């Protein structure tokens, strides 16, 4: 079922690597900052019987169910498993609000979260953006709930990330913001349903296709903050930028930033090209400090990974929009 219905979510920008919007659990609404993710499928916030001892519940907002007359207990023991952290606590369900939109949606209260690296987290929990499939518990993901109340235009959503005082992004429910793109939608078919995952025909780094030139995979991952490859593939990639790897980057000069070359995705029919003022953190041109890139190496397990992941880097160029009803990703040039 469709409706006439758009929402949209105003997102707040941390340092170019955390964006964030805002969601209401309970009755009456406790308010949390979540990541919006496409690499995953479960909602979790923190909780309030998450033990005192874990210092980033100190630090963060607490879903108190004793204080929402909504909730419904469930209490099924979940975990899961992200790139730099692991959370474990248990299942509930509550009203969740989200732009507008009112949806009674089943997520985990968690109990255990790591200092490291939950205390560098400006943000409170985390909305998976991406299908069942990928769902610890085979719990139904936001979206999906949102779809069966039939009041969207469009079975879509949209992502806009800023450059570092205004808006910092958007998220659009049921169609796109043609204030912030440029020119048209280019699509590119998902290669299985259940991932937002794509075919990529090859990287290069100047003109010439110095990676991914047998074909490789894409996740487009709005809950990453950088574009990462495998531990590999970023080697290469750095070696040709002249890059060396510090324990959890790659560093450059200062000076030279902005002599390092431009890098190419070829991604369905288009070339979809960064200059190096997209990829470094270009905090000065000094001689005698060192500069990070906006690309890391990750190893991402399977079934998902081996993989390349499309995150804030490549978002903050092109708004992306995600088609649930055609299994798509759309790219569009970024305003
Ligand atoms: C662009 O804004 C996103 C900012 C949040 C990124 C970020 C980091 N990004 C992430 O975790 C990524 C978010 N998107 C799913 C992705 N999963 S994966 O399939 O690529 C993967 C899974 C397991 C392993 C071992 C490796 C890869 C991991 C975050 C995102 C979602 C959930 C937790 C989370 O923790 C922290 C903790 C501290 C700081 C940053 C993060
Ligand atoms: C928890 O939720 C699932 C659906 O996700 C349901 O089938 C199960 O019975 C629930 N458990 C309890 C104890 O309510």
């Amino acid at each position: 079922t469709l409706g006439n219905t758009t929402s949209s979510v105003i997102l707040t920008n941390y340092m170019d690597t955390q964006y964030y919007g805002e969601i209401g659990i309970g009755t009456p609404p406790q308010t949390f900052k979540v990541v919006f993710d496409t690499g995953s499928s479960n909602v979790w916030v923190p909780s309030s019987k998450c033990s005192r001892l874990y210092t980033a519940c100190v630090y963060h907002k607490l879903f108190d169910a004793s204080d929402s007359s909504s909730y419904k207990h469930n209490g099924t023991e979940l975990t899961l498993r992200y790139s730099t952290g692991t959370v474990s606590g248990f299942l509930s369900q509550d009203i969740i609000t989200v732009g507008g939109i009112t949806v009674t949606q089943m997520f985990g209260e968690v109990t255990e979260m790591p200092a490291l690296p939950f205390m560098l987290a400006e943000f409170d929990g985390v909305v998976g953006m991406g299908f069942i499939e990928q769902a610890i518990g085979r719990v139904t993901p936001i979206f999906d709930n949102i779809i069966s109340q039939g009041v969207l235009k469009e079975d879509v959503f949209s992502f806009y990330y800023n450059r570092d005082q205004s808006l910092g992004g958007q998220i659009v429910l049921g169609g796109s913001d043609p204030q912030h793109y440029e020119g048209n939608f280019h699509y590119i078919n998902l290669i299985k349903t259940g991932v937002w995952q794509i075919q990529m025909k090859g990287v290069s780094v100047g003109s010439s296709t110095l990676l991914c030139e047998d074909g490789c995979l894409a996740l487009v991952d709005t809950g990453a903050s950088y574009i990462s490859g495998s531990t590999s593939s970023i080697e290469k990639l750095m070696e040709a930028l002249g890059a060396k790897k510090r324990l959890f980057d790659y560093v450059v000069k200062c000076n030279e930033g902005p002599t390092l070359p431009d890098i190419s995705f070829h991604l369905g029919g288009k070339e979809y090209t960064l200059t190096s003022a997209d990829y470094v953190f270009q905090e000065s041109y000094s001689s005698k400090k060192l500069c990070t890139l906006a690309i890391h190496a990750m190893d991402i397990p399977p079934p998902t990974g081996p993989t390349w992941a499309l995150g804030a880097t490549f978002i903050r160029k092109f708004y992306t929009e995600f088609d649930r009803r055609n299994n798509r990703i759309g790219f569009a040039l970024a305003r």
